């Protein structure tokens, strides 16, 4: 359906269940022995939320295959049974199974978007046993996609480690028996007037059954009031949320005995040939593709680092960033609203490429994700549709875009995408290397062409000259489409500390020369509408000859320390405006 | 008074207020402009809990002198006013001032122990403005102690950076109008019987006015019941909480409409000449002195790293660790109970040494901390007295133990210490270098002699031979006291990655040779009862010629990566039992 970010409102409530839960690894027999009923014997300690792989020693934990069992003592005073009581799981990666006192109540497939379940009718009073059971297996039926010796081990079709567990927080909140279930505010700005202003349309609806909303500004001064399920809210000379200059209005939808408020930003996003326009102005993407990766948290949420990364980005003179290869935490999404970081939202659709002999979209011996793929496109837009920060959506990362059955697979998702977006924001998919304008189904399905090209590493490296003409060749060909092309990934593995006057691959010097060259070409084409480096920071992958203790293509280290190229970019972007770059 | 760790019990409640609050740095005029009343203009974003210094860029933030203002929207449904409502601040470092809707309600001096205040009578309904204002100034009236150019800047008398802000979590809980305010369980074990068992004494008392408690075990099976304010609870063949083998019983004190439960471990601690005995067995301390230091969290609580450190310690074959130079978070204290980590609790009493010409305890131009020093000795034992993990207390780190007025300053605190400990656990103070048996007031006030000697770095380095005879000389002299001496600090700064076949200072090789030498001597004296290296991991200090980007004496890096010496110790302690080392 739809899901609001639980907060503390007079109407509802909220208690963070996160702490150090009881924990045990599945041995196989664990399910039929019904460990979810009783407590867990010979248990271990495990903080929540955080992916568990890197919080114990030895390969037994890090590379475990199968199920893990979290157990937690839940308990409530009776005067709360008064109200709706809910259990919102912001993200237990992959598959989740919840037992309370010994009975499976909820289940989810997808480890990067929330899901909830109410407890009032099965919530016994006294000591209650909550048992979330997570599984880490990836195959052709999951997004992200896992591929195919002795003993079992997941083989990911993506280039980043497979951190699982309760990645984001577990909490309990409560609402009135008739409660708000979903807001939806849109906007049409009338840049008509030299001094502009506009009006917004709301769309509440509840779940017994009055309903009418109040409007505020940054500091808290009220500016209007109205009624209805789907009315208007005119504003005169409004402050447009802009990149690196966020203004957020707030909304107090008071209805029934329920009150919940919502921060909102007013901004316009629409493409026009080869120009990405926010607030009817020509933008340029300056930033990087990043990851929810820290140590030892794994993919577990780290609010401090979140703010630290945003500071570093502002320090570096950036504005954009694509969401990894999966939806990010809600706290980060909102934080980008307050700080004004234009964000590209991506689905957990990475791995839809078997060209790494059955084809990707072979309908019997191949991918089996279109269905679930559609769910996340629903559950994600259902979650962040009210974020001024989100300027665009990307349905998949590096899929077999130029293979038979590519169109017949994506257009259904594109349609569902641009149909559920209450703002009809642009949609795109970042194509892998080896795609051509005349070859990529994204040339027609997408509004913005976003490439993952690496001319200087995989291609041509270390010959930066032949690599240059290469990118120039492919780049100009993309101009024939007459639409905006932006690089969402270019980079080169470099080990911080390795220096050389005449650079070679993996040195800090080479990384700078690589970005110097590519950027030189990017600046030759007025239809290139933004550069995003891969990656923001070194992150953990799975072991292999081609990974020097994880991925080292980041501009910063895993501990957020700047490599030399981080300064090169801070200088270059220093001399590049958010608007008017042409 | 006393403070329990708030949890989710049928009786009470708990909602974590921690998130990303509104934030502003004080400009001076901020207080008279009364920013606590209104919201905060031109505000910034700052996650809570975490010390704020390292979460923005530029020296303006990191080295700020003075006040910071946190602001947060607090809000509650009326059906809760039913119950006691409380605001527990686990630790806003240094001085804290709380305003609600614009009125200062609570204040605290001390940034490493909790403090609470109830809100029911001034908690307006609707949108409420909470404003915690923190100050970072240190002087001769604070613990830790700050000493004494242009523009103001704190000068710490301790060797670690001055991370401040809301270091530990902010939350709200609720109790019944008559509630439990303090438990107190002691134990006498009758190792009489070849197969032993014992009985425990409880001590509840409330704050209107029945009262009688239930007892359980690991899994949840009940074993007894009784009544009274100060009764007994006999157990037969009980599992003694032991180092690296924790057994924790649980207690359900049901009284009035209030229920709160407590985990407890049964263990015996008593000194006998030159032998530290836990459960009437001769122990040996194997571990390190550590810090609440991570990046970029500052001193902010990091539950994931907590478990990660504990895993590394188990991986390394350790058992002990002294609490830095200040009390640690409650979550960590409890986690050591579950994992069985014997812990030395230390006060924020570091900096009581002005020999770094008025004397330390000069009663007019010198330290002014004895009073506040006594409060923390009260507030800390009031907090962790029920922790089987805590085997000992240390009242101060490296004070001027051998100066006039030393005795007259510490004995009052020692007395208050061993008088409020409901278990009469040993007390000690770690002496600085330059102290002698015949010179240190700790030779009489303390039960265990714990040295901070560094023969091989500050003394003698790099001449490891002369440094050896040096330590041998001072070490044997300490034998004359006929009591247990344990090194709580020995180490040597080394930059991970710097190697050399013939080692020199700051190389990994030297660090190993240093520990090799000192350990060789430690093993010569049957009255040395444990080695703790300084430090567990590299941590942040303030800048100076003698600090290579912080402190680098750790066995691991700041990101928890093992230097070569981390393996040396894992091997040595590998061959050293927790008991019977002599
Ligand atoms: O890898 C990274 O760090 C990041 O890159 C992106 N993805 C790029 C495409 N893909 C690849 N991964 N690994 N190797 C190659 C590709 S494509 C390619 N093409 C190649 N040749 C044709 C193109 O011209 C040059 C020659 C060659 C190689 C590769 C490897 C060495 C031999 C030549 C998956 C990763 C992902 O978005 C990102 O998640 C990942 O983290
Ligand atoms: O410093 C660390 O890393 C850790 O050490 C501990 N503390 C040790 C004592 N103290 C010192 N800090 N810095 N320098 C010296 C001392 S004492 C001393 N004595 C010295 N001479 C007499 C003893 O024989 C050798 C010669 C010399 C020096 C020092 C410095 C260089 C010149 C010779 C405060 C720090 C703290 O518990 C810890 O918090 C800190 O982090």
């Amino acid at each position: 359906n739809a899901m609001l970010y639980p907060v503390l409102t007079q109407s509802r409530l909220l208690s963070d269940l996160s702490g150090v839960w009881n924990f045990k690894l599945d041995n196989g027999k664990g399910f039929e022995e019904k460990w979810y009923e009783k407590p867990l014997k010979d248990a271990d300690t495990m903080p929540v939320p955080a992916s568990y792989n890197d919080l114990k020693e030895g390969t037994d934990f890090r590379d475990h295959y199968g199920w893990v069992f979290y157990q937690r003592n839940i308990s409530v005073p009776e005067y709360v049974k008064s109200q709706r009581i809910v259990l919102r799981c912001a993200a237990v990666t992959h598959y989740a199974m919840i037992y309370l006192n010994g009975k499976l109540i909820c289940e989810h497939k997808g480890g990067f978007l929330p899901f909830e379940v109410e407890l009032n009718d099965d919530l016994q009073d006294g000591d209650n046993l909550l048992t979330i059971a997570v599984n880490n297996v990836i195959d052709y039926t999951t997004l992200p996609v896992g591929g195919k010796s002795d003993k079992p081990q997941n083989n990911p079709n993506f280039d980043f480690f497979n951190y699982c567990g309760i990645t984001r927080p577990v909490k309990i909140y409560t609402t009135p028996e008739t409660y708000i279930n979903d807001i939806t505010v849109t906007a049409d700005i009338d840049f008509t007037k030299e001094e502009p202003s506009a009006v917004l349309n709301y769309n509440v609806e509840i779940k017994n059954n009055t309903c009418k909303v109040e409007l505020f500004d940054e500091e808290g001064t009220k500016l209007s009031e109205t009624e209805g399920s789907e009315g208007t809210f005119e504003i005169s000379n409004v402050r447009l949320w802009q990149p690196l200059n966020a203004y957020l209005y707030k909304i107090k939808v008071t209805a029934g005995q329920d009150v919940y408020t919502l921060p909102y930003g007013v901004r316009s996003v629409r493409v026009d040939g080869t120009k990405f326009l926010i607030n009817e102005k020509p933008f340029y993407f300056k930033g990087y593709g990043k990851h929810e990766d820290t140590f030892p948290n794994g993919r577990g949420i780290n609010l401090p680092m979140n703010t630290k990364d945003i500071s570093i980005m502002k320090w570096q003179h950036a504005n954009s960033f694509r969401t990894s290869h999966y939806p990010y935490s809600e706290e980060m999404m909102r934080l980008c609203d307050e700080e004004g970081i234009v964000v590209i939202d991506e689905t957990t659709a990475v791995g839809v490429n078997l060209q790494f002999r059955i084809g990707t979209f072979d309908k019997e011996h191949g991918v089996q994700t279109q269905e679930h793929h559609k769910d996340v496109i629903r559950d994600l837009i259902s979650r962040d549709k009210n974020h001024a920060c989100v300027v665009m959506w990307s349905i998949a990362n590096e899929p077999d875009s130029a293979a038979e059955g590519a169109y017949d697979y994506f257009k259904p998702l594109y349609d569902l995408a641009r149909e559920l977006d209450p703002q009809k924001r642009p949609c795109t998919l970042v194509s892998v290397q080896g795609t051509t304008a005349d070859t990529d189904c994204s040339s027609q399905l997408s509004d913005v062409i976003c490439l993952n090209r690496y001319y200087g590493w995989y291609f041509g490296g270390p010959d930066l000259e032949v690599s240059e003409t290469g990118l120039r060749k492919e780049l100009s060909d993309w101009g024939k489409l007459g639409k905006p092309v932006m690089f969402t990934e270019y980079g080169a593995d470099t080990v911080s500390g390795l220096h050389d006057t005449t650079s070679v691959m993996y040195t800090e010097e080479y990384q700078v020369e690589y970005y110097e060259m590519n950027n030189k070409v990017f600046d030759e084409f007025d239809f290139v509408v933004g550069e995003q480096a891969w990656n923001f920071a070194d992150f953990a992958t799975s072991q292999s000859l081609l990974r020097v203790q994880g991925n080292k293509k980041g501009l910063f280290t895993r501990d957020r320390k700047p490599k030399m190229v981080a300064h090169y970019f801070r200088n270059r972007w220093s001399a590049i405006p958010e608007f008017g770059y042409k």
